[PDB]
């Protein structure tokens, strides 16, 4: 399990711990540099627009309000620009953990990794503790509570007896993922039955085909296409009579998800992770 990240107060400061280091944060920072998409919503979501000097604009249609901040990159970091706002706080998650050591070189930096083994509980403890750098507590488990009662209106309508597919395409490649992967929610947290529950642990994921695909006969298939950031998409790489004999494809539960919200893992977001659950419950309702 990841380590979760834990502060202690010390006055004008808190000790934070995560899983990458140990640094002293101080309460109410005021000019904070967020790479991770997730949690820049989250700073929407709790009214904390004008503590954020630089986000990676190079920015998906739903944080178009940060659009005319500073940027700091595209998710390629630009730690020119980083030192020259002066930060007092840079947020990473994942996809930042490579630049660490050099982000922590100019301002304390800490961690919202989400857990792909534990994603609500991760997703809790990121937003919990960045309330508490500004005591927030309160407005944050508000709005915890709004998304674990999505979570429950969701659950209550799956089917226990279909099942589903996850694949990301890029260009003309098709990778399969299943529970506990970057994806995982799906099943996890909706849990909405995954057709291979056995798909191995890791990133890239599992490389498939068509026959594969018909092989399990997926009732449902949710597509991740990369290829929406040209040309091919996935709805050609699965016109095909194999594909077509596929119970997903027979009820049009072939279901191609935002891939702004699925691929750039936007999970720490109170407001994206809604939208995320609600995309799934309308697909599957």
């Amino acid at each position: 399990a990841m380590l979760p990240i834990s502060m202690s107060d010390e006055g004008d400061s808190f000790l934070v711990k995560d899983s990458l280091g140990e640094n002293k944060i101080p309460k109410n920072p005021s000019k904070v540099v967020i790479l991770d998409l997730g949690i820049l919503d989250t700073f929407d979501a709790l009214k904390l627009n004008d503590k954020v000097v630089g986000v990676p604009a190079k920015l998906p249609k739903y944080l178009q309000q940060f659009k005319n901040k500073p940027s700091v990159g595209g998710v390629q970091v630009d730690f020119e620009a980083i030192n020259a706002l002066k930060p007092d706080l840079i947020i990473i998650s994942g996809r930042q953990s490579k630049f660490y050591d050099k982000l922590k070189e100019i301002a304390p930096t800490l961690f919202v990794g989400l857990d792909n083994a534990n994603f609500l509980s991760s997703f809790e403890n990121n937003v919990l503790s960045v309330a508490k750098l500004y005591g927030l507590e309160k407005e944050a488990l508000e709005k915890i509570s709004d998304i674990k009662n999505e979570i429950e209106k969701a659950k209550s309508i799956v089917d226990e007896d279909k099942k589903a597919l996850i694949i990301l395409t890029n260009s003309n490649k098709i990778s399969a993922f299943g529970p506990q992967s970057r994806f995982g929610i799906i099943h996890d947290v909706l849990g909405i039955n995954a057709v291979d529950e056995n798909i191995k642990v890791g990133t890239a994921g599992k490389s498939i085909n068509s026959e594969f695909i018909l092989e399990k006969n997926p009732d449902y298939i949710f597509v991740v296409d990369r290829n929406v950031i040209n040309k091919e998409r996935a709805q050609g790489i699965l016109d095909n009579a194999l594909v077509a004999k596929t119970k997903a494809a027979q009820n049009k539960k072939i279901i191609y998800l935002d891939p702004e919200y699925w691929f750039l893992a936007s999970g720490n977001g109170l407001e994206s992770l809604k939208t995320m659950i609600l995309e799934i419950k309308n697909a599957v309702k």
